């Protein structure tokens, strides 16, 4: 699995490149694995993806929580991939033929799939916490081996880290901005995710040497 | 929204001079183009424009957008930004992640189309059984737009019984999985077609084709 520094990963959803660059570069420091989502590409452009590379020694995740047709799937993770993202990260709800269409553009070009199983917002329970076992269990038997569950909900974050095992990668958003607690997360997850808490914060490279401080045991 | 032919293009081309030339080939056909990830994140969202000065089309981002509320506000405001017209979003995520586009798209004066239940094979292990009450969600929001799959008219249908006559109603699935057009459009407004299209050897033979089959509606 991808060796997160610090368990700590940064969602860089700033939406100037300017902004996004000065932010991630104060923090550099303290994580090594950055996770870009379309607020920022589709403000930038994907090639806000090499940018980050060729500035900071960052591994960069995609959010992008691919949903589409099992064709369409396989453009996106190609398109993504193409741009250096070394992993994507893909919605489990819309069934197997779509995860599976993730997988295997993957597999062919030597990158990374995470699931993503139950969503951290309150509206998450109303249609996807209620099939986020399955889902789950889908990834597992579809040998998906990194996943994303929410730091909102213990119970269920502790639940969906049963159904993938001791093996499984998972990362897990939702700490700080939206309620949950670092530490708590870590107890399930190996690494955390955090974009408002870090980087709105009047300084971001205090705000994360707080929270890894508060983590220090873990 | 008037669809001209009731077609919209789905222009999922990778290339920005072959989306170009063949959205151009077919510009007689249609004045609606869906664009999604595939085009925008090879090219940019900058092709949006671009599509815009070339053909003056309207513009549906077909971006699925699937994400928390304030993440679906910012994905939403960057998209309205670039010149799309409307943008289809999910609606498995929950009604507070679909109030979100709708708050954007108001203070924005653009369309929010409600994805309910999807046309691949897969949508039948989960959304298929949410899909009437996410239809039914969409209501209580006040959704008018809807996306519904052409791979399975009975599931139209019922998508349609349950908007009613007067919201409006686009379905993908047309020719490569599946779907007929004639039949599509018993029960939506337009249907979308992507494959069948600009893969065709001659992409305005093709388009010109489905009309001729639907001359009647
Ligand atoms: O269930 C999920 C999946 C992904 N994210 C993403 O993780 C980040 C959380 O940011 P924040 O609340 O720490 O600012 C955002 O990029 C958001 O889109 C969630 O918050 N919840
Ligand atoms: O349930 C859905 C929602 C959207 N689309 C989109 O509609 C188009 C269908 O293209 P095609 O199958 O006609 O080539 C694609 O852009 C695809 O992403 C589907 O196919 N199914």
């Amino acid at each position: 699995v991808m060796d997160v520094m610090n368990r700590l990963i940064l969602a860089m959803d700033l939406m100037n490149r300017d902004d996004a660059l000065r932010v991630t570069g104060e923090v550099r420091e303290y994580i090594d694995t950055v996770k870009i989502g379309y607020p920022l590409v589709l403000s930038e452009g994907m090639d806000i993806i090499a940018e980050f590379r060729k500035r900071f020694g960052c591994r960069i995740i995609a959010d992008f929580k691919v949903a589409d047709i099992p064709e369409t799937n396989e453009k996106i993770c190609r398109a993504t991939f193409k741009a250096g993202a070394d992993a994507i990260i893909v919605h489990g709800f819309p069934g197997a033929d779509s995860v599976r269409a993730c997988l295997n553009v993957a597999e062919e070009m030597g990158r990374e799939v995470f699931l993503l199983t139950e969503m951290s917002h309150p509206g998450a329970e109303m249609f996807i916490q209620g099939a986020a076992d399955e889902i789950a269990r889908m990834g597992v038997d579809l040998g998906v081996k990194n996943y994303v569950g929410p730091s909102t909900r213990p119970e269920r974050l502790s639940r969906l880290r049963e159904i993938i095992g001791q093996d499984s990668f998972l990362i897990s958003p939702g700490v700080g901005a939206q309620g949950g607690d670092p530490g708590e997360t870590l107890r399930f997850a190996d690494a955390i995710i955090v974009g408002r808490s870090i980087y709105l914060a009047d300084n971001p490279a205090a705000a994360a040497a707080g929270i890894i401080e508060s983590i220090k045991d873990l």
